[PDB]
Formats: C-alpha cells, structure tokens, sequence
C-alpha cells in the first residue's frame, strides 16, 4: 500500500562540503540530475518553505512542488515531502542524514536517504518502488560525483 | 545521444503459449503491467496499425502512441514504435523475439527485446538508460508471471 525504502552512498569529501551542497533547498540543481531550475517563495532556508521545481525537458514530468519540513544544521538533516506536481507522486516524504566517516584513509560523508511514498492504485510495490529507488540512487551517485570534484578542485 | 540495450528472460513455459500472449499487439494489458486501456485504430494486427495506449493512474505518464512493425507468426517477432504519448520518449523503437529452448529436462521459452530509444538533453546516458531497462525487465518478469501462471493452470487440467 505505501513503500518505504532506504539508500546509502558513501562519499569522498569531508562532511561540511557535502553539507554545503546538501543543505540548499533552494538549488537541488546543484547536483539533482533531473532539475533545470528551482524557486523558492518566501525566505529560502526555514522549515516550511516551499520550492517549485522545473524539471528537465524530455522527461516523464515537468514539475514538482516541494516543503522543506526538516532543516538541522547541527545533526545534518534535511526533511522534504513533495506535494504536488506532475509526476502523480502521492505523499512522498524523503530524509536525507550525512554522516562523518572514513575512507581510504582520508575523510569520508556516509549519505543517508529514506523515503516513504505511496503506491500507485493498481500497481504491486514490485513494480513501482524500484523506480524511485533508482532515481534516489541516480540523485546520490551525481552528489558524489559534485562533491568530489569540488573536494579535488580544493587541491 | 542514443540508449540502446538488450534484455533476456527465461520463462517456464511453452512458446505457443507465450507467443499466444506477446503477439497481442492489441492487448498489451495481458502481461504489461502499467496499461490500463488499449484501443486500436482499424485493422487488429497488421503491420502499420497504432494504438493508444492508457496508462493507469498516479504515474509520471498517462498515454502512448505505438505503431506495429513487425509482426512475425511464424519467427515469434514482435516489433513496435513509439511516435507519440507524454512519456516525452524520443525515437523509441523496441523488438522482441521469442525463442524454443529445453533446459534442465522441461520445456521452455526465451524470450529477448532489444530497444533503442533517444537520451534526453542535458542528461547522460548514465542518468537515464536503466530506467527503460528496468521498465523492460519489468514487463518481461510480468510475462513469465503470467505466461507460467497459464502453464501451472493448464498442468491443473490433468483430469
């Protein structure tokens, strides 16, 4: 009836880059594969923010309406739940946690993202949730790729 | 800027049968599980018919239009295209052949679609490809799902 899933990618850059990028609500762009632009109504980093998203021309959907709900610049958390859009997504909510470790003996980011998004009437979990599992996968795999470019470009 | 790609499936079951199911061009809703209507324009079956096919409710995309290309009873090919719908796929082609095989002392089908489809703009290949292998093998699984389940039944009549 509803699919929760977890992914996990483990990035080499230190913690407070990889929160840098993170922590923009207003420009998933950063390194969100699939959006074009982004805006943000009212002032951009507070719970309950809301951002509208343009995706990419090409694409199943073009648009997405999203909520900031948890921002922590201490534990590194960042809280959305999409809420509207044309992608059809019904009640999705996704966290994403960074954590601190080590890798290759340098300093590392543990990414961590759940979600929870209900399925579609008529269609098994077996089906569906497989997708959004890629796209998070797809979103944390470009996070790697942006942050340690950047962490490469600091030397 | 073109995604290109094979996949296989193994299915326990006669290739009558699940050519009995895959060569419905205008019931693509017997095994593909995201359609929820199918009309077809004149002619049932023969090369150069299209269909508008409905999605179900609540996904990213609500329509498509495919044309048939080949349709081989005798080879086991199926070949379509897609010229239309708000999926936003671009120059998507799609080819499936099914094919006899014994394997471990049972009877049994092969069944192996190869697609080619355009990669959206300012995406990489990387960013997009297994989404349409993973929609394919979707609906192959479906296919050995409902073409054993079909087996299983028809092994139910023994009497």
């Amino acid at each position: 009836s509803q699919c929760s899933s977890t992914l996990v990618k483990h990035i080499k850059a230190p913690l407070h880059l990889v929160w840098s990028i993170v922590r923009r609500f207003d420009e998933p762009q950063k390194y969100k594969p699939f959006i074009s632009r982004c805006v943000v109504q009212g002032k951009k980093l507070e719970v309950g923010s809301v951002r509208e998203v343009d995706l990419k021309s090409g694409l199943p959907a073009t648009k997405s309406t999203e909520v900031l709900e948890i921002l922590d610049d201490n534990e590194h958390i960042l809280g959305i739940r999409i809420v509207g859009g044309d992608h059809r997504l019904k009640n999705y909510s996704s966290t994403i946690s960074l954590h601190s470790e080590t890798i290759d003996g340098k300093t590392g980011t543990l990414a961590i993202e759940s979600f929870v998004v209900d399925v579609p009437e008529g269609n098994t979990k077996e089906e569906t949730c497989f997708f959004v599992e890629a796209l998070i996968q797809c979103n944390l795999n470009s996070l790697a790729d942006v942050t340690e470019r950047l962490q490469a470009e600091s030397m």
